[PDB]
């Protein structure tokens, strides 16, 4: 909408207060101006209907209960927005500062969150298996990164590819977690999965079988749920992923670890110059060595670990 951008306060799912940006014209809206050309978030009001309403609000102040879930996909749109913009120099998903839309307060009782093609889907949970999903700051970079994967190497959401997809947007994920630097770590959901359950998570990266996902291709599922276990062997990379970074010693395979910055950077050059719908676990090792090969050269540290990583998940 047309208007001036003001400057709104509130509380998001978890309790804490954060300023997010608005936009004024009659009412207070979810729309920032500062970054790209905006970002929107909408109400669906339990339906299934998107996006729903520009969410507007009398008088900028964001604190009552149903507002929370609106409050932090807003506010985490915007982090995610600005490690994209200011880590790898990337405008918006498209590259080319694309409107960036969530509705909120999807269906009821909606344990999930999507990317539909054009726009984030955040349900509230049913108080059980999760609380409203947008509190997760790794669960909203980890829907906006579908919209980044869509656009660029464009892995077929199946299968291998599928599960590198998911893996990009747990990587991402957890890199935008650390660039905002509130109790990181290298899980994922930890902040809106079982409120009944202290120290849990949807899935780990740093020990994906503490979870039931594989951990080495060996252990990878061929079956056909889930699109072909795209949540489940996304273990395998995520683990690879993990030890690249930090390191360890995993079923033998000792990997030297080059840290998170560079982790981001060799995943962000595959991911956006060498990956194609169709590409494989093999063909990822392959685009890692070589973006890392591109970025650090040939006889470098981070080639050496890209490689040890993923021998030490099965994949050649
Ligand atoms: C980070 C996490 C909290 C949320 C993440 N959502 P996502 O991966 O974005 C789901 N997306 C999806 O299923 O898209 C299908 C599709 C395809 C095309 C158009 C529309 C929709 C996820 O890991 N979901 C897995 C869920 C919870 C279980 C039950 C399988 C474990
Ligand atoms: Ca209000
Ligand atoms: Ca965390
Ligand atoms: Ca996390
Ligand atoms: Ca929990
Ligand atoms: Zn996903």
């Amino acid at each position: 909408i047309t208007g001036t951008s003001t400057v709104g306060v509130g509380r998001g799912v978890l309790g804490d207060q954060k300023n997010i940006n608005t936009t004024y014209s009659t009412y207070y809206y979810l729309q920032d101006n500062t970054r790209g050309n905006g970002i929107f978030t909408y109400d669906a009001k339990y339906r299934t209907t998107l996006p729903g309403s520009l969410w507007a609000d009398a008088d900028n102040q964001f604190f009552a209960s149903y507002d929370a879930p609106a409050v932090d996909a807003h506010y985490y749109a915007g982090v995610t927005y600005d490690y994209y913009k200011n880590v790898h120099n990337r405008l918006s998903y498209d590259g080319n500062n694309a409107a960036i839309r969530s509705s909120v307060h999807y269906s009821q009782g909606y344990n999930n969150a999507f990317w539909n093609g054009s726009q984030m889907v955040y349900g509230d949970g049913d108080g059980q298996t999760f609380i409203p999903l947008s509190g997760g700051i790794d669960v909203v970079a980890h829907e906006l990164t579908h919209a980044v994967t869509d656009y660029t190497a464009g892995l077929i959401y199946q299968n291998e590819s599928g599960a590198i997809n998911e893996a990009i947007s747990d990587i991402f994920g957890t890199l935008v977690e650390f660039y905002a630097n509130k109790n990181p770590d290298w899980e994922i959901g930890e902040d809106v999965y079982t409120p009944g359950i202290s120290g849990d998570s949807l899935r780990s990266m740093s020990d994906p079988a503490k979870y039931g996902d594989p951990d080495h291709y060996s252990k990878r599922y061929t079956g056909t749920q889930d699109n072909g276990g795209v949540h489940i062997n996304s273990g395998i990379i995520n683990k690879a992923a993990y030890l690249i970074s930090q390191g360890g010693t995993h079923y033998g395979v000792s990997v030297v670890g080059i840290g998170r910055d560079k982790l981001g950077k060799i995943f962000y050059r595959a991911l956006t110059q060498y990956l194609t719908p169709t590409s494989n676990f093999s063909q990822l090792r392959a685009a890692a060595v070589q973006s890392a090969t591109d970025l650090y050269g040939s006889t470098s540290q981070e080639v050496a670990s890209v490689k040890q990583a993923f021998d030490a998940v099965g994949v050649k």
